[PDB]
């Protein structure tokens, strides 16, 4: 198994506010020297959507990590961040 938190509140709640959802990933290496690589920009505005989308990338990149990205689409900087899978 990995270590996960518990990022469904999060989804929900940056869908609820208007924000734009992506993800990105990185091995061993790259978080070593914090090289994420790019993921998804979710476009799905249906929380069922996006939590599918996201049960099936964390399955792709399990030993691997994985950090969700809110964006403001209007400023384009990111309003939130969280590391939401680890390496179990
Ligand atoms: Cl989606
Ligand atoms: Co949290």
């Amino acid at each position: 198994n990995t270590m996960t938190t518990d990022y469904g509140t999060h989804v929900r709640q940056l869908l609820q506010q208007g924000y734009q959802i992506s993800l990105e990933y990185a091995d061993a290496r790259r978080y070593r020297t914090s090289s994420w690589q790019s993921g998804p920009t979710l476009t799905g505005q249906q929380e069922s959507q996006v939590m599918a989308a996201i049960a099936q990338l964390l399955k792709e990149h399990e030993g691997e990590y994985v950090r969700l990205i809110g964006v403001d689409p209007k400023a384009k900087r990111r309003v939130f961040e969280e590391i939401i899978q680890r390496p179990g």
